Order: C-alpha cells, then structure tokens, then sequence
C-alpha cells in the first residue's frame, strides 16, 4: 500500500547520487547511514511486512557492496 510507495522512491534516490561518486566521500558516505535504517525500518515500516519487503532485502544487499567501491571511484 502507501507503505511500499515511499520505499520505492528511496531506491531511486540512490540511483542518481551513486551515479556520480566523483565526490564519493561526501556522496555515498550518507548512503551507509541509509541501508542501516533500511533494516530497522523494514520491520517497523508497517504491521510487519516480512515477505513483502523481503524482496527489498536481496536488492538492498547488492546496494551495500557496490557502494564500497564508490567510496573512491
């Protein structure tokens, strides 16, 4: 419902910022602070969407490692 509506706008917000990474240190630095709130909120974003947001647990995973290189790309 409206819950997954805002979560979709966030995944797209990281697609543009990480598109540069020329600044990196000041760009994907806040990124790490994001994926962190993606787990604690994944359960508190609604009654308890475990399977629903579950798919977002596999995609957000690759969003962390690939972000380790942008730190200095």
């Amino acid at each position: 419902m409206g819950s997954w509506a805002e979560f979709k706008q966030r995944l797209a917000a990281i697609k543009t910022r990480l598109q540069a990474l020329g600044g990196s240190e000041a760009e994907l630095a806040a990124f790490e602070k994001e994926i962190a709130a993606f787990e604690s909120e994944l359960q508190a974003y609604k009654g308890k969407g475990n399977p629903e947001v579950e798919a977002l647990r596999k995609e957000a995973a690759a969003i962390r490692d690939e972000l380790q290189a942008y730190r200095h790309n």
